């Protein structure tokens, strides 16, 4: 439903699983690694086309 | 299938031409992009997906097609990615461009003239532009 | 008529958005052009004419629409030019969808195409993208 | 079969194509016989 794309490296990483959305950061899981990414450096894109 | 497309890049005069073909009809769309990047490729797909029911896109392993930006566009638009119709179409497009090249200053103008000529030509009888509209309307 | 279109330019973030609407269906196509000139307008029409059976285009008296470059493009593609409500109402509708999704993308051109996608895929059920394909295919098959 | 040209950066035309040379084109615009260089002419079929 939701997929998160992020930057750590200007190359955009992802897609990652959305674990939690905070007011200043998002918690994601890329592969087996849990990452905390600020809101400004993340893109939570929904499968709108469906 | 009415929703399968093939995309690939061809080159003329040092410029990058991104071509999309509707496999079931031969209908084509092309655009000269300033760089062969995932950002330009994803923007091309977003425009295409808003015009036609794009369900599956078949490309080679080009770095612009496997880029993260394209994956995000296909995910948002609900497009599935899979990795000789498009190759035969690039040569067909290149041939019409060479026949009309001297009629325009810019290559991008000749490209769209060639896309116009290809999509409007009947077999001998429907054109590729008529077939894709026919195939999609029947699917509705 | 299945071949009547309306074209007009709107502005957001200092950028020029050229919009084309299929009157009989409400289907839209938009593009952010680097300049509001006849050359950019003619190139847009050449892409549109290779896409749909464009027979008549209705515009205002903007200098880009009355330019010689656009007249040359309309002649080559066999397009008749005529010089309101539909495109004016569609510029506001497009701007409304862009404002709802603007923060989802860095570039304005990404938001315009997301809004074009949203507008053409929204049903009522019949969506605008389904209507133009249905209207044009009915003219072909009959 | 149609010639657009520049005499003024505004493109003039359409004019009738009479002859296409390697460095110039002979055209008729309105009732005038004009001769225009190749670089300042658009010969569209
Ligand atoms: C730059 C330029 C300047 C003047 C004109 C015309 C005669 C005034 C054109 C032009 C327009 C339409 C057209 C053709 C040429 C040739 C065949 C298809 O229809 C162009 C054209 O680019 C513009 C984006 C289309 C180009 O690439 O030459
Ligand atoms: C510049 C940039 C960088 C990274 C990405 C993505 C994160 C991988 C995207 C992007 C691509 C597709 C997409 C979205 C964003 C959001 C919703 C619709 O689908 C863009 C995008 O521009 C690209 C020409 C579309 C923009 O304007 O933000
Ligand atoms: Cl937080
Ligand atoms: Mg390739
Ligand atoms: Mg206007």
């Amino acid at each position: 439903n939701f997929r998160v794309y992020y930057r750590d490296d200007p190359v955009w990483k992802g897609p990652a699983k959305l674990l939690e959305k905070g007011e200043g950061a998002v918690v994601i899981q890329d592969n087996s690694d849990i990452k905390v990414v600020p809101r400004r450096k993340a893109k939570i894109i929904r499968d709108y086309g469906k």
